[PDB]
């Protein structure tokens, strides 16, 4: 009469992480995006596309 | 005419073993045990499982 089960509770701690990158717009590019989100009859499509 | 057969008659004994292992039960385990041991409509379903 010696033996007794034994049972190990171990934790952790999730530290932490994260994202982050560069992407950087024309003005230009901006201005078509405008009319093209009305897209119509009107703004060029090659130019849009 | 000097050939005859001859045979061998070996016997051996069992020997013999056993087994035994530790297995201890709390007092509170065995007191829900009583109550699922006669489940009813009483008796926390969650806490017997």
């Amino acid at each position: 009469p010696v033996d007794q089960p034994v049972h190990n509770y171990m934790v952790k701690r999730i530290h932490k992480r994260s994202l982050s990158a560069a992407f950087a717009i024309a003005s230009e590019a901006l201005s078509l995006l405008s009319n093209t989100y009305v897209a119509a009859t009107e703004i060029d499509s090659s130019l849009r596309i």
